[PDB]
DNA sequence: CCCCCCTGTCGCCGCCGACGTC
DNA sequence: GACGTCGGCGGCGACAGGGGGG
DNA sequence: CCCCCCTGTCGCCGCCGACGTCTGTGATATGGCGTTG
DNA sequence: CAACGCCATATCACAGACGTCGGCGGCGACAGGGGGG
């Protein structure tokens, strides 16, 4: 366990400290690319095609490939123009109910953990959010990149915790083109009840215990057999 | 927009052809790495460690490195032991009410559209799912990988589109293993009632049109100047 | 310098890390007890009246003497019933105008430093305090001895740092019980005129740069020579 | 309420008698150690650390340790060097406006009341100071320790007594050298206005009566319970 | 050798403390009275003019007799008409050159020995008076009886002390409006010159040493011889 | 006004009868003592204490109370040993310059007026002593009490009178033996200037007519009311 | 103090729908 | 009406810096 | 990672406040002598 | 016809100086423990 950032929520003047944690930990085994004949792992070296020589990270300049096939180098100052890089606070913008968030924009969920000294000023805000049951659209900033996100509280029975959901930009979600539904619809209700009863035939709820990653278990058994 | 893959929702006698799109595709500008002296693209090439030279990808043996570090030679017979990967159709295993679905477990959104002209089945399934309001849990099998997913509908006004939302396994969620938040800390209710209106001082509603990425717009304009 | 402690202001939702420092360092010279016969640094032993033997710090019991002088054996668990001192927060209580604290009460002055990498909340609080011109009275706690204080802001050349001034409990400030001045003495205007003349003849303006402790400098020079 | 002084303000040939009094009495309770196991009161005995024998107060020589761990015995000539302590007078130095002394410096306060016979000069000087609104910075020698101070008047309604506020030597007060605040802090204009209602929601008037040491009163009640 | 007063020279603010001392102590043979037959001391009997019985001190009352023999009753406040009786200080009034006042009015003298802590102010005042050789007129109010006096500095070589000389009221000096003084005589100059040289015939200087008390010394010899 | 006694100044072969007068006759008001309820004077009589009997003044023992509290038997011859009282004249001893004696011992002043038929003598001594300007140190005798006095000449405008001032025994001028003033204290020049300014502010001239015993005046009014 | 993990980042690899075309 | 080529679209998996905590 | 600095005790010296001791001053109330009685 | 205004003398009453004694409180130093690096 290791936090990925350390900052304070910057709403108003509150400056409540928090420690960000990644909820979705990659339990899946990460495979490696090696060659059995030499038993030595492979490495990647980038060589200019015409030059025929390897290069170091310092000599490469980022170039944006346009539709015209023209390369333009990117300067550090131009990319560095963003002033939020030095900001280590989750700059809250406004508080909104959680019912109006489109479930399509969720990207990743992080766990917020406060500082022991100021636990009083964290649990208070969490309790207020729970009582009002509202999100809080923030401007999450990490690795010199800003990811719009919403902050919401999910009670875990014993305690309350704050978590931030990275949100896709509303312009990102692509509008669909639907030339199929334009046709007239004439459905006999006689089949409506039949279909509805078919749907209700498998009436049940979530069963997390039954939901087991079969392939992951098989791979785990295989690697155990290897040893 | 070209569908990533096309298939059908095969569950017993119920079967509808479907072409699957991607609801979201990163529109952030991507740049090609170049070398200043070259002023052109640079190509990565695999090099063997002991050999000191480039070895073809086809001559590389699958392996996994654990804590012990034993040399693992993964073949194809064990990888193909799962027959689900071959299956190009997606079946509903169970049904669950919409409320039970949590916002936590969404992974990605894929748009579903039909292929044949038998639009009766599409609208019928959309209507019954909307009325029952129970999410169709599916073991999505695409890209020869199987992941849990749920199918549902939302009202576009113009369209009653049915489409899926990938899900992750319960093993992927870490627990909040820290009792610091569990400390019994009392709070003066006056503090709560004075921070209340403070919270609502900014109260508003979702306005997706207003929100945008300032950095991406700045980069777009900057490259436009270039 | 070296911080005495590191807590954080807290009134309801608001919070801000602060790092107190000592603002009055006395450069008066501390000596050590030595004896000429052997020139060895003295050592102290806790010695028992009744039992006539050395009794350790751990084996030493605290007690109290009342008006009758009866010994009272106290216990640590009972005294610790107060939970406030455990708090590591400068729990602000109210905001009041700065001019409403007579110089009777000020006891000690302490600087403040924002702890986290970002000082936005600290700077904003300092600015609002400077503008509205209001002191903030806090229940400063330190070393398990809670002591009332007050928050005020005053610029020093380059910064608008704000400081906390400890305060005396109003019941501590005595009163001038003196029936010798309430008597009225006959006086003449010429006496007032001459008194004003003599007083204002010696009047001047504060120039602290030329005020120093002659005894301290003398001792410093004497030790330097030795 | 037992005096600690009997001198006289003397700037020239004035010499108004004054009785200095402690203006801050600590109601805090001071405890006492004891060997409760055998019921034996505790006393401290000065014992050599090297030669290891108990000694009397006279023998120990006041010794100073420098960076080299030296030891110099302070003799009588050190006392003889400064003759200022031989004076029992509050030798007024200058008269300045009261506004010229900052609250940074004030250290302790005492109340001056005169010998009953010389009340005339006492009240005349206090009245002159009050009317002309002047500080009266002085010197001060209590138990052989010369401390700067300031003499300022203060009306108490029925009576008007002048008091001496001891001052810290201007060099003693520390200077805040904090580079963190020097770095530029940027705040959007709408942010600052928000805090005004936050502080205004808690504004009040300073009333001494409300505040009281709960710890001390609880301890007093507890000990009353013990008896 | 024991003091009589503890006040303070108080004009404006100078308020210099002083302990007035007696300069004219009667060294005569202070005698006592007894009776031979009883061989014991005596005591008066306060018998009325009419009661015929001894009256206690408290019961007696004050009154005055005029030419007509009437009586007057004085109340307690009547005696306290002048508030200056309550005064407990030598309230200086003015300052005059020493040579101006005639030695006619000088009635009694006293010594002023200041309080130790007030040596500076008293020394400054004495030096000031000596430099300008200026007297000072003061209402020396002692033992409830006001009395005009005069304050000046007398050198003693070792140190300078300031004494207060009581002054008789100017109206007290009887006017010699007598006719005998008016008459004048015709006087030859030669007799004036011979008389003058006769005056010089017994020239001498101030020699109080050869001056002695005859009767007092003889009584001292007698009282030494008797016992 | 009645002269206290009449004698002469007999020094050498020069004699001049004189009429001594009380120069300083106190005008302070003397009130008697009466028991108001009695309405009469309280007459005191010498009464034996040891034997408890009324004793007349003609047998009281002239006894002393020394350190041991003994008793003294005094005869007439021993107290009559001194023959000076037998003389009823003033004896001029010598002559000394007047400016070199301080007024410390000057006790009482008495007027001298001519009693001789010949006016020549009185004016002769008056003028010669006035011109020589030398004090005439003489012995004064009165009612068995002999005290020294000095004769001087004072002009009252029209009149010139030789006049006698009593003097005290040399041992009666006590000494100011006290080390408190012996201690030497440094003087600051600025304090000296301040003292000179303040004292000079009240500097004035002595006019006899201004000063009256205001208490005596108000007592006069008070008695006048009755 | 050291000393060790986590995530943008992008080039290499691979596959399947669209629409030109037989 | 039915081949099958292409092009893009996505994913795989290695890497390069960012901090975290004792 | 730590060594510094609050905080509480202790012992010590120096200082004040009340108790006890006597001593000198102002006034009453008579004498002897100048003067009248 | 030269003893009764003015000055001691007695002391009586009364207000104040001066010396002892016990207690109260600054303060210089140490010890312990916390939370800073």
């Amino acid at each position: 366990m290791r936090a990925i950032w350390t900052g304070s929520i910057a709403f108003g003047l509150v400056n409540v400290p928090v420690k960000v944690y990644s909820a979705t930990a990659d339990h899946d085994i990460r495979f490696h690319q090696v060659h059995a004949k030499d038993n030595g792992r492979i490495r990647y070296k980038r060589v200019c095609e015409a030059c025929g020589e390897v290069v170091d990270y310092r000599d490469l300049a980022r170039a944006y490939e346009s539709g015209d096939g023209q390369m333009v180098a990117i300067t550090d100052d131009d990319i560095a123009s963003l002033p939020e890089e030095r900001s280590r606070e989750i700059e809250v913008l406004e508080f909104v109910p959680a019912a109006d968030v489109d479930p399509m924009m969720f990207d990743r969920s992080y766990f917020l953990e406060p500082d022991s000294k100021s636990s009083k000023s964290y649990v208070l805000l969490a309790k207020t959010l729970a009582e009002t049951d509202r999100m809080a659209i923030v401007h999450f900033t990490l690795r010199n990149k800003t990811r719009l996100a919403a902050l919401r509280v999910k009670d875990f029975g014993k305690r309350e915790v704050m978590m931030v959901h990275t949100l896709l930009w509303p312009d990102e979600i692509r509008d669909p083109d639907f030339p199929v539904l334009d046709q007239k619809v004439e459905i006999k209700p006689a089949e409506l009840k039949m279909a509805g009863q078919v749907v209700d035939s498998m009436a049940d709820d979530f069963n997390p215990d039954r939901y087991h990653d079969t392939y992951q278990e098989q791979l785990q058994e295989l690697i155990d057999t290897k040893l």
